[PDB]
């Protein structure tokens, strides 16, 4: 009977190559145990990909949150990102309404009575390479260059006016080449969605009075429609603009 219990002689289900016994290894919280140093690896590389997820921190055995006392220098600025992450992902959704949303409010559910943790789930944050900063990329591999993730307030080619409350401290750009929330800023001159981005050499191609107009859609997509996506006017697709505060914006 196939089963998860560990045995004295099993393989580091981080490593998978060699036996627990064979290097030093610690008895996690959840009660399962690992090599120190693959725990330790895991929390300094993180997560896959450019958007923020903390998925990495989970026993692969059991999925718990992994803890031990002799990690917490590595744990305590994982926790720290968390919170600032989860903070910021709860403000935008209740700035937005949306912490109301039946998917909180309906006992039982994921959810339910969660919106911080609806807010991250439902929205994708990046790491700024310059201040460094968590900053909002939109709604939710390794092959990208972090130096290319830089926040609204770091990229700010258009110095757009500060919101009277917030500065510039949410302050976020549209795709050049869609009605989207940027999140790559490249050449020092272009910010792009995730998925313009992955077309960037026939997005930056295609001539400017050829790409969709608002509505549109990534990768020159376009949208039904009068309604745009980001609810704001916007010089046409093809120009940089800066949305201003991305928590003001919703209402102003
Ligand atoms: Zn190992
Ligand atoms: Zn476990
Ligand atoms: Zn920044
Ligand atoms: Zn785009
Ligand atoms: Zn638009
Ligand atoms: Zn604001």
């Amino acid at each position: 009977a196939t089963s998860l219990k560990q045995d004295a002689d099993d393989m580091c289900m981080i490593c998978f190559t060699e036996a627990l016994s064979a290097a030093p290894a610690i008895q996690l919280d959840c009660s399962h145990i690992f090599h120190l140093q693959c725990c330790r690896r895991v929390l300094e590389n993180r997560w896959l990909g450019p958007r923020i997820t903390f998925g990495f921190i989970s026993c692969p055995i059991c999925k718990n949150k992994i803890n031990h006392i002799v990690l917490k220098d590595l744990l305590d600025p994982i926790k720290e990102l968390y919170e600032d992450v989860r903070r910021k992902a709860l403000m935008r959704l209740e700035y937005e309404g949306l912490h109301k949303s039946e998917a909180i409010t309906t006992p039982g559910v994921r959810f339910y009575n969660d919106p911080a943790g609806y807010a991250m789930n439902r929205y994708a944050y990046y790491v700024c390479y310059k201040c460094r900063k968590a900053y909002f990329g939109g709604e939710a591999g390794d092959d990208y260059d972090p130096r290319e993730l830089i926040c609204g307030a770091c990229s700010d080619v258009s110095r757009a006016q500060m919101c009277p409350k917030h500065g510039t401290d949410f302050l976020e750009y549209k795709c050049r080449y869609c009605c989207s929330v940027a999140v790559f800023f490249c050449f020092g001159t272009t910010h792009f969605c995730n998925a313009c981005h992955d077309d960037f050499q026939r997005m930056t191609s295609i001539p400017k009075e050829e790409l969709p107009h608002c509505p549109a859609g990534p990768k020159g997509k376009q949208l039904e429609g009068t309604e745009c996506p980001l609810h704001v006017v916007h010089p046409p697709t093809g120009e940089e603009f800066a949305l201003g505060c991305g928590v003001c914006r919703n209402a102003h």
